[PDB]
């Protein structure tokens, strides 16, 4: 049979609110595939495969349901930090169909470089679904 696929590439997900859903969300529907990011504070990817429901589920999640734009705050061992997100945004890039599904869960990674990031995505075909600045 035929899974279907979608892709989407955000700015920035320093906010751990954000994190939860889409890990709590990707457990609950039984999606495989990844999010990558560069480092802590960079861009990065989401992949998702499955059947149709479960897919445009997700895809109302990301485009819809978060807030990616949403103040927040971090605490450290010096002090206090106040995250504006204004210019943080979420594009979706790809859809479509995979006869092949290389992914075997659902799971996060930051990278350290972009490179890192291209490599990874290469292990499971897919360095195509992602687009460097
Ligand atoms: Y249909
Ligand atoms: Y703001």
């Amino acid at each position: 049979t035929v899974y279907h696929c979608k892709v989407f590439q955000f700015k920035n997900l320093q906010n751990p609110k954000i994190r939860f859903k889409l890990k709590m969300n990707s457990k609950e529907l039984s999606l495989k595939g990844l999010c990558l990011r560069i480092r802590d504070d960079g861009p990065g990817i989401i992949i998702v495969v499955g059947n149709e429901k479960s897919c445009k589920f997700y895809e109302n999640l990301v485009m819809k349901r978060i807030k990616w734009n949403e103040d927040f705050e971090l605490h450290t061992n010096t002090g206090d930090i106040k995250m504006d997100m204004h210019n943080n945004s979420i594009s979706k890039t790809w859809e479509g169909y995979l006869q092949d599904c290389k992914f075997k869960g659902w799971f996060m990674k930051v990278c350290n470089d972009q490179d890192s990031l291209l490599r990874t995505l290469g292990q499971f075909d897919s360095e195509h679904f992602y687009s460097p600045v």
